[PDB]
């Protein structure tokens, strides 16, 4: 019996000790759904808004109890007094979409907005019996993403002199996602190793990385390719490498200024330069993706980037893009990056995250469904890659359960498909040439 | 409906990124129950044996696939083939101790018996339609705990100059767990404000607290004060401290050996000095337990110690008793501690669990209900606080999945208790006088 | 379908011949419960008040007709009308604890609020398919209790020169309780024949026992301890002797008056004299158990007896404490006794019952559920003893069905537990070095 | 749904602290029934025989193991094997008796069988959702029976110099069952003050009624009607007087030897004298109903004491008959009393003991349903009654619950049938003209 009779909301804790959304959701035959909101450490704007109370008295100002009532006072009644199937997600989304009446889902909160919608497709799988990856995609949701693992931070979320915000590792060679993290794992610990002999720091960030106080980026990747040999792996063919420069973080006056982290002696490099260095780096280093490698408004310099390397390398655009599929639209016509992460609750529907994983894909970009600084033990991203065969997950270092959770739930995923699971590794970047 | 059909292993990862145990348990109807064990040990004269695989081509050696084989082809036929009710679990827990035959699980590991042992209870839950704490603690299961939280780390779990391994706080004076939780989370947003104004690291670790370089263990100890103040809670009224002294790791030749951490000129104390340290440290600052304080075979001391100060703080064995009923005994009949910490995959099955925690209370000692380094996202132990209502649960700072999973969990529990819910604050420590 | 759809109430009789409470409640799906309520000889004062009709017309004013429409006409509706879940035992509990509004339950009775409440846990246990035992105290209540069991009684239950209430044996030392409840009856058979052959009366009392005219208080213990040996068990290894000397009722101006019950010549003792004769007592005999042993006020009198004997000797407070939890958190407080006796119908509500056994047992004090004088064919007492692992029980002599009842319950409990129950014989008194 | 599943016995005692036999019967669909048997006779040429089992080390070698176990092993399998329906209660309890295959049930035990016929009525009755009265008895069972209530006992059950065994009270003139019950309560503790003042004994023998030292029986009958009017009601007209002569135990060669019991100046009557002695007693007080006021094989002087009284004075046999319709219909036949009481385990079946009360009632008698010296918390004989439209039972005094739960369960039948119960009052002596 589909029709949704409870939809409620409670303030719980994300994985950084901020307050969150949850929704739970049931049927009138007690089919039950559940999901947790997370949470961004920054935000692209253009993007669909979460709310905060704002009262200094509690969670220094970052309660979310308003978001809760929303839920709880304002859509709750409408699904309710709407009699609307739990099946009917479109149907749903649009409504809350519409309620909220605004373009950034200010009023009611994308957090309150993606609970629910959420929590509803959870319901529905519960109901129909099925795994939520062929409720989300249908039969044919079959494809583990190959997982861009963070693994050593820089920029503003490191202390070392290195003006790039994260540096990944992706272990595409493997024949199956088990393997893949296992891979990913035992470089993981070999690197934690080489870092303590070096008498370097291994406590970790909010992704459960390594930021330690190397030298320079180019200590950074180097000692990154002594763990992957370590470990008994192949970089450049096992094992590649991938950047998030969170380049935005440190463009201004048309200046992509190393200085702001690298030290007084930092190059400041035009958009020319920045293309050149690079282009420099893949051709030095066995580098597969750059994340925001230009500046989220330098679409000239974003162009210039992929006709450079865009036919080998993946550009992903996230600040660039922010979930936004008009954005989105704008960059496959004018041959900007050729890669989008999906921030499910930077557009705050299931729906909405369906739609630019869609536009993406038919566009050949890929779509690399993301994690945010702010995470929970919700895994509903994991089953999202596999329903859209998007072939890419950015979900996290190797510690952290707020990360493992994800890779535990795509072991499940992968193991539940069998004999119908693939991992199509390099193929996966269907993106380059 | 209750009969047990299916029973099914698989290998998955830790909070660490480690290897562990995941089972699940169907019934007949359709009730279902998924357990993941945490981080174990695989030696220990006295504990339950975790079984790992000691392949070094996989996992450096971390695997658990034996385990995983243990419950696939060894346990899992037993009970299916035997028709057990998945209400029995006394039964199963029984017949799996037996299975194994040896007193530490090490034939089939602690890891496989336990992974059954908790998601039976949890599958049983299911079917009943009962909370898992109301199905494990009957229908007065009520009372939520003060959480111990780590919020600094010492001695090996550090580099700075202190041979305690970890401070916590505990938020005896909130008047919900709600609360509680809220206060813990403003300290430890608070303290993080005050490192990084030192220049001090805020990454974080195993736990999701912070091991920053302080000058010693009053610069620690204060420093913490500092940022309870700040938060704007009254230490030594609604906020207290804890220790975990782990004094098993720098006692050796009869001799409390502080230069083992605190450098070359740090205090080498007998068990007579050992005892003045402590109480003169309680004397001073807002403590209320103290775990290990004493070295796991210095009964001697751990007598002195109790009659030194046991009937004004908590003195918590954790290495000590090592969740085993046979050293508790003696522990309980000699005078030796007032509170146990329990580690269920220590012992390695629920019923001996529970049989544990009812020895202790019964005994007028708390049970503080313990994770371990390596979590999951599993959240039984909350539940299982809250089904004996133990009065205390100690299960990390307030970072990361692995621990606020938890805390989350007894926010629903809280939650779902309604009026019914009670928090005892300072009352929940009946070991004290 | 756990809401609660019908609670009557009708007026029965107890095993005195006097009315009582009888309580059903069905759910929606057709859970059923049954309760009969018990009544007391006599009454301690801080207790809660059974309501009685006083119409000297009927049953010598014993009637229960106003109990009987409460239950009808006040807490009926307000359960039904408020659709309470039959698990909800917590919240219906509190709620008649506050519909009646009085300290002692004096308003409503609280032989409707029992009955009600115990009807309402009988539900939900049919409603689940859960013994009643595991129903209340979750999947670990396996514990069979050490019966306490009537043989010999004094005071003013007899003409017999003998002061002492009552005089118990029990059966420590037997490996099940199954064998504990042959031992008790073969003693019985044995006790009685001597009697018989005695010259002295053999019919029973309220209880299930004797009272026959014996010369004094050595005479009655060395006749059953001649029996417990003719039955051919071993006084003081398996078989010990308690007492209950319900001394409140010859305690008169600081005096423990003798001559009240053994005739001009019975002797005056002060509360010091009456300790040294408690301890020379149980020095010269098996004695393991002493109820009431000193006035329910004469609080100095029975630290003494605590400080003097409770090492070895279970001090237990019936009229003491009336299982009230305020009046036994000051004795534990104090160092008073060392095990309450433990009446549901002198509180008023399984969750109080509870709560009482609980507090004791943080205490290391015993919590021993008992019966009335004035019983029914109700047995929820005995699954109150397994659900809550109390290790005794209090439920009369060896005939009449009003006790034997709760013994056939006890059997029933120890054969569905098969392999998983334990009866820890002297283990059981954990309470005593 | 009603094929039988399982058929279950265990050893339980009875109310004289003596093991009798529970069976439990379930249904495929969870229909559940459970029978304890009421005390009875290894030897009796004439009636059917319990089994005992002689172990002198066991309750003095009244177990019954062996009966037990010929349930266990016997009995359950032909009936499993069988798929035997529930409802088939004569099929079953004639496959019983050709499966014992002896006239007094002696191979398998009266016990085993009558313990599987019962608890087989019962299941079938919960399985149709129907009283266990009108299963037995069709839809017209509504008659509530007037109660003969034990109150004083006599001959071999007391020390008196009384012959007769018992003397009871009927409130034949109460309006309603539940009104007769009060009558009789409040007569029982009248008397039991009259007694009290009188210094005479007033603990309770077997069936829970007094065995007081009076003069003889002139003393005991005033006593009694002084007790009738003191409660308030008239003798002769509300409450009339019973005897159970248990003349067999006094006679001998041909002699009504009241010296047996009386003492050396005790009566030596012959049959002629017996019979005008009994006139005598019902000219002189208000006595409507004497069972075995002649000898079991006084067969001639049965015919005498008919034709004397018979027209206005029930006459019940008891040992006359031993619940055998062979010995009835010689009865019937012969002219020889007016009454049989009816023992269900004197016969050993449900369909043998209809069969009986069929027979009687057929012969213009009055059935009259009994207990047993031993009975049980089992109530099965008050719906029996009720079945039946018997008009009598005969279930003890007004204390004990192996009496007062028959009484419990008549009130509730009556409670049940609402407007459609009947109690004939003096009309229920349809045998008397
Ligand atoms: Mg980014
Ligand atoms: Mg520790
Ligand atoms: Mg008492
Ligand atoms: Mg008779």
């Amino acid at each position: 019996m589909p029709i949704i009779t409870d939809v409620y909301a409670r303030e719980v804790l994300d994985s950084r000790g901020n307050p969150t959304v949850e929704v739970e959701v049931l049927t009138e035959s007690g089919a039950f759904g559940r999901a947790l909101v997370p949470s961004g450490a920054s935000t692209g704007e253009h993007e669909a808004v979460e709310l905060r109370d704002g009262d200094k008295s509690r969670y220094l100002g970052k309660g979310v109890t308003k978001a809760v009532e929303n839920v709880n006072e304002i859509i709750a009644p409408e699904i309710i007094e709407g009699e609307f199937s739990v099946l009917d997600q479109v149907s749903i989304d649009k409504m809350m979409i519409a309620l909220d009446g605004t373009p950034n889902k200010g009023k009611l909160g994308a957090n309150a907005i993606l609970g629910v919608s959420i929590a509803v497709a959870r319901a529905a799988a519960d109901l129909l019996g099925q795994p939520l990856y062929k409720y989300l995609g249908g039969f044919n949701g079959k494809q583990l993403p190959v997982p861009m693992m963070n693994i050593v931070n820089g920029g503003s979320h490191s202390d070392a002199p290195i003006a790039f915000q994260e540096f990944m590792i992706l272990p595409v060679g493997a024949t199956t996602f088990k393997e893949s993290l296992r891979w990913g794992t035992e470089i993981f610990h070999n690197l934690k190793s080489i870092l303590s002999k070096r008498g370097l720091e291994t406590a970790v960030g909010d992704e459960g990385g390594f930021a330690p106080k190397f030298e320079g980026t180019e200590d950074a990747v180097e000692t990154i390719i002594q763990a992957i040999e370590a470990a008994g792996y192949k970089p450049g063919e096992e094992v590649f490498l991938g950047f998030d420069c969170a380049s935005s973080e440190f463009y201004e006056n048309g200046v992509y200024d190393y200085s702001k982290f690298e030290g007084e002696h930092g190059a400041k490099r035009t958009a020319a330069e920045q293309v050149d260095y690079l282009e420099q780096l893949v051709d030095k280093y066995p580098i597969i993706t750059i994340e925001d490698g230009m500046d989220e408004n330098d679409w000239d310099g974003w162009k210039q980037l992929t006709e450079r390397i865009g036919d080998r390398v993946q550009l992903v655009g996230d600040d660039l893009f922010v979930t936004n599929t008009e954005i989105l639209a704008k960059g496959i016509e004018n041959g900007i990056g050729n890669s989008i992460l999906i921030k499910v609750n930077q557009i705050g529907t299931l729906t909405e995250t369906f739609d630019a994983i869609e536009m993406a894909q038919k566009a050949g970009y890929t779509a690399v469904v993301s994690h945010r600084s702010g995470e929970t033990e919700d895994t509903t991203i994991a089953d999202i890659a596999v329903a859209t065969n998007a072939g890419q997950i950015k979900t996290g270092s190797l510690s952290r359960t707020d990360r493992i959770a994800k890779y535990n739930q795509l072991l499940r995923i992968e193991d539940e498909l069998f004999e119908t699971a693939k991992y199509d590794g390099i193929k996966s970047f269907y993106n380059l040439d």
